[PDB]
DNA sequence: TGCGACGGTCTGACGCTCTACACAGTGCCAGGGGGAGATAAACGAACGCTGAACGCTCCGG
């Protein structure tokens, strides 16, 4: 029996805390981050062609100080 | 000037989380200027006391 359990492996989050150099949201399962969404996956969603999904991925679900606030309401 | 070569300069070196941590050897005091806190007083205000005074129902001889 090895140690990836799957009680330490799931991780979710819909808004938790938030970096402060920026203010996209940290990483890290203990400090409720989110997943990453690198180079490739911007790569992928170009390549079907969503525009929108790609900008609220990248400026609704992170990264606006104001934008996340009035989705939420 | 053409030649290699000599050299410096410069760049990145797939992706994520589960995990994930903190950081270490040599001086010393006196004189003087400001503002923080405690003090006792002060000019003005309104806060009370004075019951008085106006007016009412009143039980009444």
């Amino acid at each position: 029996k090895l140690h990836h359990l799957v009680d330490d492996k799931l991780h979710a989050r819909s808004t938790g805390p938030y970096s402060m150099i920026t203010q996209q949201p940290l990483g890290g399962k203990a400090q409720f981050g989110g997943q990453r969404f690198g180079e490739m996956e911007v790569w992928a969603l170009e390549a079907y062609g969503a525009a929108y999904a790609l900008q609220e991925l990248l400026t609704i679900k992170s990264d606006d100080v104001t934008g996340r606030v009035k989705v939420y309401e």
